[PDB]
């Protein structure tokens, strides 16, 4: 009946440390927050103080010079709430300290999803096709969010999904998740941040770890997330068979098909039931 | 004008009566009820009591153990409203009596769901590329859902698709579909099952068979349904240029292609206009 | 600042006037209004009013005949407010004088978005790959909208979309479009049609255009809009690394890809952010 949303220190998984409390974690959660994983709140403060004053206070011209012609919120800004979007390339970067802090906050965000991504494999014996360095060198998208003073439930198809939010001035938990079969608050850790497995975890290690669905709820009510999704190349390659075993219902002819045959030839992040 | 939905008798069909009748139905309407096929009443409640029991009853720990890691509603239990799924493998059974009894439920919707849609086809005098058996040989899902005490109109993209009801207590009929240009009642027959005809019924038969929209309207009021989708398999082979005659929006070069290359990668069961 | 829609006559462009208005507006607009282009108010109420005669008068026998067995408003009559679809082949026409009519304004629709499309590959220096003319030989659908006395933002997936409306009596302005960050009302226009650029336009052009998002507003409210989509061919290619570099979130394989790749089997006509 423990409905806990378990911590876990990414430097003690990686000692080899609690395997059973994991994998079993991984099974029947498949989210948890994560500590000692190079992610601090001291630079989640660096980077969002200087997107918020980009937000504020960035002219419509400054916006429109890193706004894709497209509105896509796969790079630069997006105005909806607003979006700051970006991967390892083709990034757009407003004027000064920006790149800087960004690159930094991009790359210790990437290091630590491929970190845990990596336990996650080892700890289920996962031996992705082609090997796990190359199905870690992806395709990830990191999206970080102001939503002024409300989603609907879903499950994410990343390898994993790493969070940080800043919390309500009125101390409301926003983000919730399904655990043991009821929906639990998932909130703020200036120490941590959250993990969600998404459908390519679960697809990869052949059904050992659970994709929970997480929506956000409505009630100082303001708040930001950084979200960033751990995506597979389109070439990332699986058994036919045992997707359909864990639970995907796949239209897919003949044995062995990739991302691009089963998502389709653009990226898609999230999914209802 | 007539704007009634119709029942034919499977083994009347399966004699070869009624074949006009039949034909026009399938063409101006596309939905009847159906006698004669197998479909019993007092099996549906045998089915629906077990799972009820289960829905009811059963613990997290048991309905964990019948839950696919990702919550994609294709086989197991699924918690919303509660759904059962299940196909031709790859199953999960509570324990005890429910195995034998949603197998053997399953293989009677089956049977009917294939002997009706061999009628649609030979009513329409057609020849699916690679033959009518391997046709029907295919990919059906069974969904079993518990409604307390709705739902946006769309046509189904199955070859067709059973329903089986059981009534709201206070006798108001949630299931309409559009017929003749008006919204119609379909309720529960314990005597009948419901068939709609799905777009893949359009397409295998060259536009011969129309799609009805559907929905479910808001008003004892809770209802269960149990919905057998007879899907394609991956590989259906249809002609481009047949497809677009009959409304089909397809962007596919050349001129066969499958219900893969036009669904893509995984099963989608509805559509909206 | 200037978030002013501006208009461009075609017969000016098409003698190379105002080449640098007409880039910069692509660019940081990507919609505007065109007259001069073949498309009079006179006609869209020759077209509107015989086709308005059906949708009001036209008996349920005769719409069932010019309506698709599949309700996926490619073609001929869908009843949801009402709608009338066509494009080069497979029509479904009601009887008399409609015929003649409608395949004249699909006709001067098509020519005109043919045209406008032509000067925004020559103004950006495109060469699509295969030639202009084979790339501009392509899918279009027409759709013919009547609202009875609403729409959320997304962008099109054309290379453009032409709009001809007709006004709410009461004066009204539905049809609303992001300028310069700014939600800017679209108004009726005897003398002009509105173009919106669609994501293929800035896929072709290697983001040098811009697909604006647009919506309709809510409040003698009734109106109708003419809507021309210019598709591309499902073999139009492009290249993968480009598509990448303006935004797009592609998940394919390799160097390029076509519009089938990327968008799949079926044309989808909109996206949402
Ligand atoms: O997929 C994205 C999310 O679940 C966003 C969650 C959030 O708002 O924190
Ligand atoms: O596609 C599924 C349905 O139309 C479900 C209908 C129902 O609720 O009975
Ligand atoms: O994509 C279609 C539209 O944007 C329709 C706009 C309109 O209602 O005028
Ligand atoms: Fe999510
Ligand atoms: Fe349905
Ligand atoms: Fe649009």
């Amino acid at each position: 009946m423990d409905t806990t949303v378990p911590t876990f220190s990414l430097a003690e998984l990686q000692q080899g440390l609690h395997q059973d409390e994991f994998r079993r974690c991984l099974r029947d959660k498949g989210l948890f927050y994560l500590t000692d994983c190079g992610l601090t709140d001291t630079e989640l403060k660096s980077a969002k103080d200087l997107v918020i004053d980009f937000f504020e206070h960035g002219s419509e011209a400054e916006k429109r010079a890193v706004t894709s012609p497209v509105p896509t919120m796969r790079r630069g800004f997006t105005g909806l709430s607003m979006c700051y979007s970006m991967g390892t390339a083709d990034n757009l970067f407003p004027s000064g300290d920006f790149e800087r802090i960004w690159t930094q906050y991009f790359d210790r965000q990437y290091t630590a999803s491929r970190a845990v991504a990596r336990e996650v494999l080892r700890a289920t014996g996962t031996e992705p096709d082609g090997g796990v360095e190359a199905f870690l060198d992806c395709e990830p998208l990191l999206r970080f969010r102001y939503f002024p003073q409300r989603m609907a439930p879903h499950y994410d198809l990343s390898m994993v999904t790493l969070i940080q939010q800043t919390p309500c001035a009125n101390g409301f938990v926003s983000l919730q998740a399904e655990v043991g079969g009821a929906f639990t608050d998932l909130p703020y850790r200036p120490d941590a941040v959250l993990v969600f497995c998404g459908a390519i975890a679960t697809l990869v290690t052949g059904g050992q770890v659970k994709a929970p669905r997480h929506h956000v709820a409505a009630p100082g009510s303001s708040r930001t997330s950084s979200v960033f999704f751990l995506r597979p190349n389109a070439d990332f390659t699986f058994s036919v068979p045992l997707a359909r075993e864990c639970g995907f219902d796949v239209s897919l002819d003949g044995e062995t098909a990739t991302f691009q045959d089963w998502i389709g030839g653009n990226y898609v992040n999230i999914r209802r039931t």
